[PDB]
């Protein structure tokens, strides 16, 4: 039996004046780098155990001791996302009754439905980059939100937000991504009840007000026209739960819609981000991608079989999220009084959190060059222990999107190694903006089209 | 027989200055022309021009021997950024017939046919941007056609993308380019000039000229250093010679026509498109018989430049919204000698003509009583037209050289929309008329109805 380490305390605060920053995750990834594999984080009215071990994870990720807890993010995020899929305990039952409907419509074989659709997206990408004239720049991240918050309105509820249509961001997007910050901001702030964050209280719930009115609108249309259009709203407004016969209320289905534009378009966005963000600092990397995406994309438009023969491509995203999984922790509660790893005694209800970058860099698993992007460290999966590589959570509270946005970041990538050459014109310098998801700030590449046509 | 020509009021000192005080100044005239009929003096301050508005005075005033095309005020102010381009030169200046020369082969059945490629590319976008919208949003009619015909002249002009349709404000040099033609027609109703309060316009302007002098000229170095054969107008340019000097344009000059070419662009075309599309929508049975024409006309995903020239209808009826909204609404003409107009007003060397096109297109003498209907029908036979009664392009030499350029694109576009979409009127829309050098529907939106017939 072991006493863990904690990082520095600020007297009565303790330890929470270590969020006060832009980048909270990277502050607890450098005191996990000086304290090791677990780590006591405090703040008034709440201990958390923070997990950088795949030898600790592997225990936590054992669903007979360990559930999914609502860490504090979640808790603020839960006032935009109600008990949608992401902000539900397990044991209540819209969880359970969601995630039985939904299920079926996010399978590896439903993926070929919303192949047509993801193609319209990602042609609308390649489309812009190939009009730019000599001399002009991408703004990666901007476009990669384009992309996912397009194609997860468009799979999901044929709605098309036409993000390609605009230079200055959706209204509905301005008011996702400030929720999520103002989610993120309530972290730090040791006196909540301050004046100065009067403001940002009465955005957040005019930022509420937007993202209510137009799903709230979109759920009241498809009723009205009674259109059956076989996509997540339609299952979601139809389906029956086999377990207790239910639907969903309109209520829930309101906060499902708002969790998957959110999650969908936020994730994924930072995957392509930071997979272009590594091929472009690794040119023998991008060179190998690039000839898979040349010898396998031989049409104008991807089918769903050669998306699945872009092994290299899924390759390079794995390896993009090892290094940088874009939605960087996940919280667990234990079930009842436990030891963990044989040395730390945990009572029913104690809060773990899991820091999936420390994790992927566990020099045990991984090996020493663990910094290295190397795509083939996944050309054996089956060589990868068991839960070492944990991007998408953990178990019947793993990310249900994983196959979509898999299949979504494949088929995209592919297509910009096909019709582009990209340089980083710039030199950039990483720069890893966090609102609880992670993404490039500020990438900016020049892309020289290969003038093939679509 | 020799008669004095009425006159609009006067404001003392000013005389008839202040009308043009005014965001409307050609629906003014209009309005004038109807209370005094055929022609009429305005005066302001150190200027005099006569307002034609008749087809009996302004076949006269076409009459090359004895009146040339004049550099309005309007098209004085325009010279400080469009210089010795073909719109703003004398007829008598070199370079108006060296660049007409090197320029009319440009505008050959095979150069459009190079065009046409570049037209149906903005065109498609056009109409993926329409089949995209949900169903409860509307079209934006004039900024979508301006978006469209800005692309397109960029495209054939110098191969430069705009991307307009990725854009919800404007590519900075068309910010410069429209607050350039802005500042060129408020300068129309300063009394003062030289007022310091004018001291932030003039800084402004400078700086609006720069911003499209740098990038147009840094396009013609580029072009020049990389030896990049195009099939746009710039290439045409770089390799053009005149036939009659044997000489090619100077870079300066070559700037001054790629600046022309897109002021036309952005400013005529989308007005036509525009009006066009207001009064199909106005006028059903209209509607339907274009829409009737498309669809036997153009059964290929993408239209060929072949298919377009037997969109005939389509063609009326761009002919029609240009009697009724002619959307270059005034030319200019200086008399060569003196001269008697109409056997009744006595004219000396240099006095200033201006033809009010909206006016002279409602002659009813002319068209008969049913004037102010939208009827394509009355160009199924153009013999019958008098002489000089339809001029939305200007006359003789001076005439647009860009005719044959802008009626294939709106006809190609035109075609596509009725092809692809039925239209509903949704809000009773009630023209409004936004005057810039160009004259063009405000406020004008429409719904879409998809044919869900696939590009
Ligand atoms: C509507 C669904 C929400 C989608 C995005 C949610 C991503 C949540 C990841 C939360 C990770 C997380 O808890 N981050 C905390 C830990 C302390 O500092 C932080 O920032
Ligand atoms: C370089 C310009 C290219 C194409 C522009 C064509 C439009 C030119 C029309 C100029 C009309 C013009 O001179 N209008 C005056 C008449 C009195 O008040 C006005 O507004």
């Amino acid at each position: 039996i072991k006493e863990m380490p904690q990082p520095k305390t600020f007297g009565e605060l303790k330890n929470l004046p270590l969020l006060n920053t832009d980048k909270p995750v990277q502050a607890l990834m450098k005191i996990a780098d000086e304290l090791g594999e677990i780590f006591k984080f405090e703040a008034p009215g709440r201990v958390t155990r923070y997990l950088s071990s795949q030898r600790l994870i592997k225990e936590a990720c054992d669903e007979s001791r360990f559930d999914k807890n609502l860490s504090q993010a979640l808790k603020f995020v839960r006032d935009f996302a109600g008990d949608g899929l992401f902000t539900s305990w397990t044991h209540e039952k819209n969880w359970k009754k969601a995630h039985n409907i939904l299920l079926p419509s996010f399978s590896q074989q439903a993926m070929k439905g919303y192949h047509a659709m993801m193609v319209d997206i990602a042609v609308q990408l390649v489309q812009k980059w190939e009009r730019l004239n000599a001399d002009e720049h991408i703004e990666v991240p901007e476009d990669m939100t384009r992309l996912t918050l397009d194609t997860i309105g468009l799979c999901g509820f044929n709605y098309r937000f036409n993000s390609f249509y605009r230079d200055q961001p959706h209204p509905f997007i301005t008011s996702m991504v400030r929720a999520l910050d103002e989610a993120m901001n309530k972290l730090q702030r040791a006196n909540p009840d301050d004046p100065a964050y009067d403001e940002n209280k009465r955005q957040f719930q005019e930022d509420i007000k937007v993202m209510n009115d137009l799903v709230d609108k979109i759920i009241a249309d498809r009723k009205a026209s009674g259109e059956q259009s076989d996509d997540l709203l339609t299952h979601m407004l139809n389906g029956k739960d086999p377990e207790t016969g239910e639907p969903l209320d309109d209520e829930n289905i309101r906060y499902q819609i708002i969790t998957f534009l959110i999650a969908g378009h936020e994730t994924t966005s930072g995957l392509l981000s930071f997979a272009l963000y590594f091929l472009v600092k690794n040119p023998h990397v991008l060179q190998k991608a690039a000839e898979e995406a040349a010898r396998v994309l031989v049409d104008p438009v991807p089918s769903y079989k050669q998306v699945k023969q872009l092994k290299y491509v899924g390759m390079v995203l794995n390896e993009a999220l090892r290094l940088w999984p874009t939605a960087p922790a996940f919280s667990l509660y234990a079930k009842e009084d436990t030891v963990l790893g044989g040395e730390y005694p945990l009572e029913k209800g104690d809060e773990l959190m899991v820091l999936i970058p420390q994790l992927h860099r566990d020099k045990t698993i991984w090996g020493d060059d663990v910094e290295e992007f190397r795509p083939e460290r996944f050309e054996n999966p089956s060589a990868i222990p068991q839960h070492a590589f944990k991007p998408f959570g953990n178990g019947q509270r793993a990310c249900i999107g994983q196959q979509f946005a898999l299949h979504e970041a494949t088929l995209v990538l592919g297509m910009m190694l096909k019709h582009f050459d990209f340089e980083d014109h710039t030199n950039y310098e990483l720069d890893i903006k966090e609102t609880l998801t992670l993404k490039p700030e500020g990438f900016v590449v020049k892309a020289k089209s290969k003038k093939i046509p679509l």
